């Protein structure tokens, strides 16, 4: 009977990297550029600009 | 390691002056002529105008 039988069961492997679900796009145009991301590198742990009162 | 290394922090002097926040543009067609600025003054501390009733 399927018991005699060796019941071989299907599988695979998607090979999908579960990504982030959280939406995170909201730089620049997204923010109307509330939120501005730039790429300027600086030096120090600190930036400072002074300026009149 | 950076413990070791010395940091410089980063500054800059934009001296930008802080001015005025309230709304004051309103002369002449800002007020569609209600309100008015005139640059010509008049001498005087008064500037009477006798017209008839």
């Amino acid at each position: 009977a399927l018991s005699d039988l060796q019941v071989f069961n299907d599988w695979a492997y998607k090979t999908m990297s579960e990504v982030l679900d959280q939406q995170v796009e909201l730089f620049n145009g997204a923010t109307r550029g509330a939120i501005i991301l730039r790429s300027a590198g600086n030096t120090g742990d600190l930036s400072e600009a002074a300026f009149w009162a």
